[PDB]
């Protein structure tokens, strides 16, 4: 099972819409994440948008205890891969940003833009149970035409 390799995002959900609108620093489209478990490190390759223009981020967060990972981006997050198949992988994150308002947001990764509907249930449920509505979840596919 490995987690390791190409990862778009397809879904994400927030408890706070400031963070997940256009141009916003949590409207992410991923491209790649590796696990390097030798080395407790975990690189992140995405696009986001600020101006309306694509830029590029490359970041190295660290492993902590529990399958949790640490990177600094917009403040500080605290993630877990929560759920992963052979086609997907659901992120839960805990953003502290630098005003010290708190965040938590999921999202929903696959191979590429055709989407599994028993991932996407399954996105929604941990959606939900980490206390999002329905109505703040955006649909990324839709919005992403950033470089492959
Ligand atoms: C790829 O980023 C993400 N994917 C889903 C929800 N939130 C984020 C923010 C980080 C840094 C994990």
């Amino acid at each position: 099972f490995e987690l390791s390799g190409k990862w778009i995002t397809s879904y994400i959900g927030s408890s706070d819409l400031e963070k997940i609108g256009e141009n916003a620093p949590f409207q992410v489209f991923m491209r790649s994440i590796e696990f390097d478990d030798k080395e407790s490190k975990v690189y992140l390759n995405f696009f986001s948008k600020e101006n309306g223009i694509c830029e590029e981020f490359s970041l190295i967060g660290t492993k902590q205890e529990g399958n949790t990972y640490d990177v600094n981006y917009a403040g500080n997050n605290k993630f877990v891969v929560s759920y992963a198949s052979e086609t997907a992988l659901i992120i839960s994150n805990i953003n502290v940003d630098e005003e010290g308002d708190k965040t938590i947001m999921t999202g929903l990764l696959g191979k590429g833009t055709d989407i599994e509907d028993q991932d996407l249930e399954k996105f929604k449920e941990v959606t939900r149970e980490n206390g999002i509505p329905e109505e703040n979840i955006v649909n990324i596919i839709e919005r992403d035409d950033c470089p492959a």
